């Protein structure tokens, strides 16, 4: 009753999986047909998965959210695996997911589909936050899309480098954990939303900043120069004050900026790309919004189960981590269909 496995050489790497899987081709990510469901899957093996104490918990951190996640705008888990028969030989992890058609860079739109699409961010954010969850990473490329425009977020669980200069890893986090101005919160994934929305809409980077300074000007030039409550907020002095040296600037006319847009899409967007992270809206008040009129329902917008992640504040060994990990593993029980 635990399956069969066979062995397999791809991108330089041996990939041991159940025979349930078939046709890998790379993408370490493959897509296969998995002839138990008849769904194309993603699988990603995982490298070196116990190799440091951070290593090891990042590895449990990605499988308990992963487990967790049980909503149509959200990503789940089809499969967790490994070729392992005991602890002692347990060393790789192998995740299976939803194969999707494309991400949303490939994709760029009439203001139905960005209506359709942002309603789909939203329902899946609510849920996501309902169980203080924070993606923290929203973009274009982790949000995936079908041939019906039927919408999943993807990536949960950076480098000083890859934050720096010209860069789409920037581009859609909001200014707060750009700067790290204060301890920031789920509202983060909001300004995102408000960055990927005007996108859909005019189908340009709202703000394309060459450096972290430079799309700080691009932001503040929109929605204004923080005022005097938003300056009490933020904790970092050195930050503050920085802020304080700018010469300031008020918000921005968006019917100016989004010229031809629905003015409800006007609207929605203000409160969205609101600098002071306490008024912007959330996504389950968003949802409310008469933009979306033609698709909220209150009775098909749910909220998820209680997350316990106390576990990130815990420091254990290697081994405690990858003994954690295993439970998991082999508790999985598979969706039903
Ligand atoms: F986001 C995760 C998390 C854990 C495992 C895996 Cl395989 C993923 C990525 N899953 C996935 N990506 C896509 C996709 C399709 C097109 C662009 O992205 N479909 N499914």
């Amino acid at each position: 009753e635990r399956p069969t496995f066979y062995r397999q050489e791809l991108n330089k790497t041996i990939w041991e999986v159940p025979e349930r899987y078939q046709n890998l081709s790379p993408v370490s990510v493959c897509a296969a047909f998995d002839t138990k469901t008849g769904l194309r899957v993603a699988v990603k093996k995982l490298s070196r998965p116990f190799q440091s104490i951070i290593h090891a918990k990042r590895t449990y951190r990605e499988l308990r959210l992963l487990k967790h996640m049980k909503h149509e705008n959200v990503i789940g888990l089809l499969d967790v695996f490994t070729p392992a028969r005991s602890l002692e030989e347990f060393n790789d992890v192998y995740l299976v997911t939803h194969l999707m058609g494309a991400d949303l860079n490939n994709i760029v739109l009439t203001d139905d589909h960005v209506q359709f699409l942002i309603y789909q961010i939203l329902r899946g954010l609510k849920y996501i936050h309902s169980a203080d969850i924070i993606h923290r990473d929203l973009k274009p490329s982790n949000l995936a899309v079908n041939e019906d425009c039927e919408l999943k977020i993807l990536d949960f669980g950076h480098t000083d480098d890859e934050m720096t200069g010209y860069v789409a890893t920037r581009w859609y986090r909001a200014p707060e954990i750009m700067l790290n101005w204060m301890h920031y919160n789920q509202t983060v994934d909001i300004w995102s939303v408000g960055c990927i929305m005007a996108e859909l809409l005019t189908g340009r980077t709202l703000f394309p900043g060459t450096d972290h300074i430079d799309q700080l000007k691009l932001i503040l030039r929109l929605v204004g120069t923080p005022g005097a409550e938003l300056l009490k907020k933020i904790s970092s002095e050195s930050a503050r004050n920085y802020i304080q040296s700018l010469t300031q600037m008020p918000k921005m006319n968006f019917a100016n900026v989004f010229i031809g847009a629905n003015p409800l899409a006007v609207d929605l967007l203000e409160k969205m790309l609101v600098l002071d992270s306490d008024k912007r809206i959330t996504a389950a008040q968003a949802l409310a919004h008469a933009y979306f009129a033609q698709y909220h329902d209150p009775d098909d917008e749910p909220v998820a189960d209680p997350y316990d992640q106390s576990f990130e504040s815990r420091d254990l060994l290697i081994d405690e981590w990858k003994s954690l990990t295993y439970d998991e593993v082999i508790s999985f029980v598979p969706p039903p269909l």
